[PDB]
């Protein structure tokens, strides 16, 4: 089993403190103002909102090519993705609004905001290989060279981009 583009799925990160573990998924709705969310699970308990489709995967030079040029494919680690919010029909970006920066929904794909290159979890995983369900991804912003990333803000957790790494399950669902 290999990720692949149009795949339905998932996103999740374990969230540990004061001895006490537990796993949530990327949230988002197409309502208010549109910013990223993460929901506990058990399976979250809706599970609409944490849904996403892998709509593009390209090389960083295909989609940079592409762009200067303006002015279901398996998953391979180094690839630039897109991530579709299912059912709001937008798209996970890196936004511009307050280190950290805010992950949200944008209408628009044309720039690099929207786009994330895949990593390896170890070292073991290489640039240009597969990407399995069970990997363990890492997500770096085209735009903004900043990681989807969990923090532990007030006294819960949230997602932004960062300049520190989270570990991604990505699973169909």
């Amino acid at each position: 089993q290999f990720l692949r583009t149009d795949d339905e799925v998932v996103l999740q990160c374990t969230a540990t403190i004061h001895k006490e573990q537990q796993k949530l998924c990327l949230a988002a709705e197409g309502f208010g103002n549109r910013l990223c969310f993460l929901e506990s699970t058990s399976v979250p308990p809706d599970l609409s909102i944490c849904t996403f489709v892998l709509e593009q995967s390209l090389s960083v030079r295909a989609l940079q090519e592409m762009l200067a040029n303006t002015v279901h494919r398996t998953l391979l680690y180094g690839h630039a993705i897109l991530l579709r919010h299912s059912y709001s029909g937008m798209y996970l970006c890196c936004l511009s609004t307050s280190l950290a920066f805010d992950v949200g929904l944008q209408e628009d794909t044309t720039g690099e905001a929207c786009w994330w290159t895949i990593h390896p979890a170890s070292k073991q995983r290489s640039e240009g290989e597969k990407v399995r369900v069970g990997d363990d991804l890492i997500l770096v912003s085209v735009s903004s060279e900043r990681y989807l990333h969990l923090s532990y803000g007030n006294s819960s957790w949230h997602v932004d981009a960062a300049f520190q790494q989270t570990l991604w399950s990505v699973a169909p669902i």
